[PDB]
């Protein structure tokens, strides 16, 4: 809601504008009376460890121009770092972490740390943020025998996210879910973000990763656009598509079958976020249902 | 940058009238150490019955640059919800027996009450941070007897300190978690006692509706309890039951660990300002004898 | 401290449409040096006739973190006051002949107009600092001919720089003072020119009601004057008289000192933003020429 | 008008408070609704060169609690230092500087310097201050033959001072006056401050000096109170009341003849001002009508 452009906000806004067209684009967003949620942004765990300042800076820009994102982040790399320090190797199937009781302890502790890290970086920039670490995702077991403490999300409770935004604070969420009776269950961040998007139907849906999209492994070329109805089935049969990419793309396809056809998902690097959000950039991989 | 209005400064002056009161305030106003001003436990009933006065008093503390650690309960509204759905509340030794359905009600109630308090504060211009999990680590108190109830074994200070450092009042629930991530129900008086133990605040305050503890055998409010002299005999009295017994027990165990200079005030919210700014306690004061 | 509202940012965006314009704004927005963005001379009449527009335009500049040096006149208010007293205004070569009584009137009017503008700015949330003396030191221009009229010999920058450093728009009169403290009257166009000479600002703007200079022999507004080619011929034209003649000469002598990249814009307040943010001038532009 | 207590303002207020009586004294000023000007404060020129931080700091306290003083400063000592360096002996009669053309140029320069020094120190503390160096005092020649460029003040134009206060800025004045036709005339700062106090009829009238009051030259002791109706005539016959002190005492006597008997004037060091204004300390020299 609250628009308050600091010196850094003004510089961020102007520094890459070069045309009337770009100016007009920003004017359209700043004069908008829409009540639609602006954005759900999924943040790769690696970005919080490697690229915190940059992440905090673009989130701060959005905050200062009154366009609050719902932010959901992962924690995969730092979990593997802790397990390795303890002489334990991680285990996945279908891109999903097999999560026994000891692994869940590490996952929970790492999520809390990395969540607070991001919230604090934001507060150090004068951006109000709330760590939302429980009470959003209710889940049952995806498959206890196979994955152990891994959740299948059944419902999203919106009130803590909306209360945060209403209070003027960015809601910063982990992908942890809970059963009704309170057993925490690990969920993949790509999946949890998609559930948020499903229920909020935001203007913008963004997945931030380091590669800045999805890279065709046979050619090495970045895939600019994916038309799911045409390309999904045979894209998934390609042997270069890694488990994590397969999980990501499956979730997005399911998400976009629910959302209206006007919705889309951008998979992009954080340095290209502003131009993709505001000035209609072709950076990253854009994914839509299509025909 | 901190600033205070005329009304805030006037109310501040109205609370301070001696050199030691001034010094106490300024000591905590400009945080020169990791020392904490207050742990304030809020009875759940206050959030449903007297929220505006609770929020206003906490908002005054914030506006004079003080950041109490606030932890609230939710027992009465859990009891309300259960009775509303035709389920009778289930306690033993003052502790709620918490099966799988009861825990879902407790969690949802905790979160609702928490957001209610946080939002009332925000509406008064107070930055408040919900801290609903991640502080209390527990194992099962007694599975067979209480089911999903915790016995706290550690307090993680970071989220509370981070909140204060960001200039927001931390508003905590008493939910705890096992290492493996099973949330457990903990009595809010007990949890508050665990916070006081690790933070060693200047002030330890429990807010209830009665404004202290009443002696059942006489019908008179108890002004002071000297534990070393009175605890053993007091716990034998048959009028001392349920939640009260549990409250006195935890406070006794807390004050055994804290220095003799510490004390615990059980008061009504209308006595909070006087209890925090002066040594002339109100309600029921408890100290080591 | 700095923050900008939505409507401030919207208005900034409406003023910028090229990369060059962005880099120009950013250069002056982020400056930690003594470089100056603008000297803006305000015609006295505008304070009587169109104050709110003037004050709003200056407020926008302040709200985007730009700190123009503002110097204003008061000629027409003085003439009205003299005529209210049954005194005929007395000019030669565009300069007011200023005896003791007239100096009292000029001083009072100047201080009044100054406080009028400063207060209008403050009402819009703009910090503005009256600077009514201590800037211009002067000798007598010609005591027999003009009486209490000054020829400016130095400009003290300190009061203006301190205002800007504190985040306040400096609002100046053109009153000057002898070393020993006799105030001397100076034409506001000339004093503004002296300010431009020592500050060498990016932008030199003269605000008048006509939005430039009209060629008397055609009735057409002059869009551009290239002084090297046109100045001698122009000053021989019979329609070039009084205050307009003085203004042109003063601008010419100013531009003899400044680099060829400089220019002076004589415009109406409605064109101030365009003139400040873009290279597409308005009204009457004056330069040396290439 | 605008009350806004900063961190340092709160500490400044409470630091010295030990009793309920002191508290109630501050409550009286903070709950007040009277339209009367709070204070006229004369600042000896030396304080601006010698103890500027401390001066800026107590003025800042008054600003932040919404009790704006009208501030008038001198510059006598630094003019003498300038003259000294040019090989010129300072020239005084009856505590008033004889001021020829050269000396007026020094006085003027050096007034503007001290004025801007004070204004800038206030602004650095986040206090809005407006330099008011002309347009307040209109004067005739005091005695051209005897004093040269020295003024006798005939009127005080209030508008600039009231406009500054209304805008939220402390008005910081020099004592320079001007004739109708614009010859600047030098006026002693003690006299100009008296002329301000006459027309503003403030609640408090304070003269700040480094000595911290007036010293009885014969006994070698600070004078705490002067009852003028009783003491004035004999005081003016004492050998140790000459130069500025004589001028000051006479100007204060004439001021308190015009003002009601409830008014008084304090002469004090800046370190004792807060306690003097708010909690009736009895430091420095208090002067009043008496009987
Ligand atoms: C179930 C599962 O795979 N959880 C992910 C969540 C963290 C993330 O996505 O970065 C994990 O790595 O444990
Ligand atoms: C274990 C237990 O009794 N917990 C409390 C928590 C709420 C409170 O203390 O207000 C309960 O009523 O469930
Ligand atoms: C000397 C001289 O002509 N001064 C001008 C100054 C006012 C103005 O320029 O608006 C005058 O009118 O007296
Ligand atoms: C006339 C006169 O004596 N003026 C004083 C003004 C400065 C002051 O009072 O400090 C002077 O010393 O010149
Ligand atoms: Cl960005
Ligand atoms: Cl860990
Ligand atoms: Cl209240
Ligand atoms: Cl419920
Ligand atoms: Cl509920
Ligand atoms: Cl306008
Ligand atoms: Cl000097
Ligand atoms: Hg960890
Ligand atoms: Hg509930
Ligand atoms: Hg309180
Ligand atoms: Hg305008
Ligand atoms: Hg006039
Ligand atoms: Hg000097
Ligand atoms: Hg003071």
């Amino acid at each position: 809601n609250g628009f308050s452009a600091t010196r850094s906000t003004v510089i961020q806004l102007l520094n890459n504008i070069s045309t009337k067209r770009e100016v007009e684009q920003y004017l359209k967003y700043f004069t908008s009376v829409s009540q639609q949620q602006f954005a759900v942004i999924k943040v790769g765990g690696a970005i919080i460890s490697d690229n915190l300042h940059e992440l905090a800076s673009c989130l701060a820009f959005l905050y200062h121009v009154g366009l609050y994102p719902i932010v959901l982040h992962g924690t995969g790399p730092q979990v593997n770092g802790r397990l390795e320090a303890q002489g334990i190797e991680p285990d996945y199937i279908d891109g999903i972490r097999i999560t026994d009781e000891h692994t869940m302890a590490v996952v929970r502790k790492c999520f809390l740390e990395q969540n607070l890290k991001l919230v604090t970086a934001l507060e150090q920039l004068g951006v109000r943020a709330r760590p939302i670490t429980s009470g959003v995702f209710t889940a049952d077991y995806l498959d206890k025998d196979k994955y152990k403490l891994v959740g299948n999300i059944k419902s999203v409770t919106k009130e803590p996210i909306e209360a945060s935004i209403k209070a003027g604070a960015l809601p910063i969420l982990t992908s942890l879910a809970e059963t009704a009776s309170g057993q925490m269950l690990n969920v993949n961040a790509d999946v949890a973000a998609g559930e948020l998007a499903r229920v909020f139907e935001p203007l913008k849906i963004v997945y931030l990763n380091e590669k800045g999209g999805i890279i065709n492994g046979s050619t090495g070329e970045k895939i600019s656009m994916i038309n799911l109805d045409e390309e999904y089935d045979d894209l998934m049969k390609q042997s270069w598509v890694k488990y994590g990419t397969k999980l990501k793309i499956r979730e997005i396809k399911e998400l976009l079958d629910y959302l209206p056809r006007s919705s889309s998902v951008a998979i992009i690097n954080v340095q290209d976020l502003q131009k993709e959000l505001f000035t209609d950039s072709g950076a990253g991989t854009m994914i839509r249902r299509g025909y």
